[PDB]
């Protein structure tokens, strides 16, 4: 089977679960001390919980067999039938759908119940998270009438993104959000939680070739360069407006590797420049829209991710290199790429926030999302684990 | 040499070493704050002796010429002999023993003089774990009477879980240990650490395979089943005790990812499914239990690892499935494996707690285990280190 | 192209990425609380910088058409030309560019304006770091008279040790620098930069072999060989001169780590241990050197990777083993070779040095380099970035 291959991809998967944590590190240290082992909590949560629906039925829902173009059978439940290589790719899909949900953990920062969370969660990997992976990669209907996406441009960050902009209307502002600003208790846990992303989407992006090949590389090439443009900007924004600071450059680094992680096997370096430059720009002025419209979509997952994915998900469909990899956008001479991509941006971001939206408001009706008034006041480490993050 | 094999090891290798200082994380979060750099140091301590001592004689003696069976020669004496694959073979081993050194560390938690810890270290990993390397690894009598330990379900966990028991028990608890209970001064420390053992898990259970090929994905599966049937267990458990907090749900999965380790090459998820549930069970009630005994074993090494790894190791002789690795069970028709771990554990638990005890009181004899009071008292960053972990 | 190398490839590249954040964490956590984000900052953003200006211009510089076997040409300028396995190179090689420039932010700690770094980053990037990959890695002329640097001891270690202490002379001494000592507000996240860092190393040593063969595995296990080595002498140093603080601990495995570095794929385990012996001894003799001539080159860039290797790129001409690479030292009857180290070290030493202090003085009197004495006063963190690294 090429062990090769088979090595990188094992190496990829560690890698992508490594996100997990890490993206509860890079959110925990952007809340309050109270609510820090509650933020990190929810990410382990999240990964537990993926885990086992993934393997119960999750996995089989997104590649099982396919009805009516919109969702897989029960196949592969509990994996049956599913043997060799075809269980590796289970496995590094699987942790895809794990960071997914810990991304949209930024909806529900300090206020949440974990319990609701659970129940949620289990709900939109079921109802959104599954149905996407079939559409794009277990040959729904989107990828039937050739829409690309090569490490989740749209599985993953538009989804987490726009269903963290519903669940954050659905559940409300955070007490205080609108009178003073929250501030960071740790940027250096945050910093961790930033270098543990960079570092695992070698896996996610460069993995997402399923093979140790070139495009593989070329994955790895354009993921480093559009994170690094996109953090560029962020930073050259950060002086425009004052002093740069490290939140904004990561958090332009993350806009930079959402929006090219829908294209990384398809655009050459100059593209990467591109999608880079400009995620940094849309991103930025996502978050200062959505500031400005006073929703608390706390940790900003709608406007790096969503927005982001957005981007670079129609990218795609402009600077798609048939020289890198066969497929061409419109600047390649293929306009039909380009309206592939924004059908399925269009499906994918509508379903997403409309979806999630119905999901968010029938728990909160079932059980209630958030957390009582004291509860909120008091931390959510201490009242949802009855545990303090430092002594 | 199949470049993907030695890739896929040389990475499974560089994940385990990342598993020590892992470790080292860990165990620092739950102590206290004068103690903080103690406990992340004896990890790196432990990393540093353990590759002098295994290149010196330790390699050889467990993988070295067997001699009636206990144990290997010195043949391959500062690795003399040892060259290509065997090399890498050594190297990876080197950090099984590693990480085993370290979460032995869980008993003398805030109160052992660290000269002591390299005395009893370099005596244990002599006569304790190189031994049991060699008995089901190296061609000892445990292989030969059929024995099997997938990646260290007796080798590392029960002989680090039993041995942190006898250790505990000889330098005896922590001043005021049962007056007031002693508070973790950082979770987030903790939740870093327990990322850094989850995501290092990869290369070790996935890279006992020894090649990027079936068994190794199949290990990966399992291992990553386990951790979330357990840790959801503990999860379940901390509600129906109050509130599920971050460090029972991590220690759960730990108890999983012990568990699964002797056996993760040869079972199926169903079987992966069952060990992690009843892992998840009986780890829990043997912390209660060593609590209600009143045993300073700290940080429950024994607990999760010990219990974790003998339940597992047993487990291997009830599931193993021969459809997985050719290997079979008592449930799939075959009563003598089941016979064999069961001497295997048997003799293993024993031993390490035996032997363990004589070399702790020996070296508590020769030059005392524990640190005075008042350095207890200050701490053994202050006392030990002459360093403050923070300003 | 073997799957296997290229898995190994990725893989070292993701790990050699992880030790630029690494870096700035084990920087962040030895200075003062007040500049704990300017000091991981600093780090994230040498990735940045290096990854633009490696694409722009500074891979072509350094691999490509050599002109008077000095620098390369523009021939690769935005990757023009770049294809295949070239780009993984380029790849791989962009990450040792980036940690070098972490590495350099040594000699800057809490009193640097970021802006400056970035400009005299780009131009020490131009005009000392691309220069020394082409004399030795590109064909130029010391690899031309058979000079040999595995994994950079010159290209990397000398480097930045050397433009560190330019740096630190040009800067000046912090403020109170020599009245009282400047305590680290947080040895635990030291801890975990240099985690980290040993982690990485594996992709950095084991990674410069190009392949997953012999030669990746000999670099690996001589790596850790001589890390445990000198990190075990400056234990020894510790206990000599008081208690055997964490940070002397790892600040030895450094060293250890660096002096291998130029060697890892030419000598045997005795010549590892040789190396890290020597490297210990004469790194810490440095750091004790540096520190009565009352020079604050802050985080010892120049006694730990400047000195280590100094010392490991001499040791390779002596203790080269043709067993082992074909190539070999003076003390295997090889004279020749110790004289190819010897020239490349005197003048990569004299370069890096001589010329960094050209131009950062040129930058002082362009710009200035240092903060005000306010802004050192309230901290880099909110005088440089508005943030606060803790709340």
């Amino acid at each position: 089977m090429s062990d090769g291959n088979v090595a990188w991809i094992l190496a990829s998967t560690a890698l992508v679960m490594l996100m997990v944590p890490g993206v509860g590190f890079f959110y925990a240290g952007m809340v309050r001390r109270k609510n820090a082992v509650n933020m990190i909590a929810l990410s382990f949560i999240s990964l537990i919980i993926t885990v086992l629906l993934w393997i119960f039925y999750g996995y089989s829902v997104s590649f099982g067999n396919d009805i009516s173009g919109i969702i897989g059978g029960l196949n592969y439940a509990l994996l049956s039938g599913v043997k060799g290589e075809d269980l590796l790719f289970m496995m590094y899909q699987m942790m895809f759908a794990a960071v997914t949900i810990a991304i949209l953990t930024s909806a529900i920062a300090e206020r949440a119940k974990v319990s609701s969370f659970i129940l949620l969660s289990a709900l939109w990997l079921t109802f959104v998270y599954a149905p996407f992976a079939h559409w794009l990669w277990g040959g729904g209907w989107l990828a039937k009438l050739g829409a690309l996406d090569f490490a989740g441009g749209m599985v993953v960050h538009i989804s987490s993104g726009f269903a963290a902009l519903a669940v954050a209307m659905t559940i409300g502002k955070r007490a205080g959000f609108e009178e003073y600003s929250i501030e960071p208790h740790s940027i250096p846990l945050t910093l961790i939680g930033a270098a543990l992303l960079w570092f695992g989407w070698f896996g996610f992006n460069g993995g997402s070739a399923l093979a140790a090949n070139d495009v593989a590389i070329n994955a790895v090439v354009v993921t480093n360069t559009s994170a690094a443009v996109a953090g560029f900007v962020w930073m050259v924004i950060g002086w425009i407006k004052g002093k740069p600071g490290s939140l904004g450059i990561v958090s332009g680094a993350i806009a930079g590797l959402a929006a090219i992680t829908p294209a990384a096997g398809f655009v050459d370096v100059k593209g990467a420049i591109v999608i880079g430059l400009v995620a940094g720009i849309v991103c930025y002025l996502a978050m200062d829209f959505r500031i400005k419209k006073k929703i608390d979509e706390s940790l900003d997952a709608w406007a790096i991710h969503g927005i982001g994915g957005l981007w670079g998900s129609v990218a795609v469909g402009i600077l798609a290199n048939p020289e890198v990899n066969g497929y061409a956008g419109l600047l390649f001479g293929n306009p039909q790429l380009l309206v592939s991509q924004l059908i399925a941006v269009a499906s994918t971001t509508a379903y997403a926030f409309l979806v999630t939206l119905i999901l968010a408001k029938a728990v909160d009706a079932a059980v209630g999302l958030r957390v009582s008034s004291q509860e909120e006041y008091v931390g959510l480490d201490l009242s949802q684990h009855e545990e303090v993050a430092y002594t």
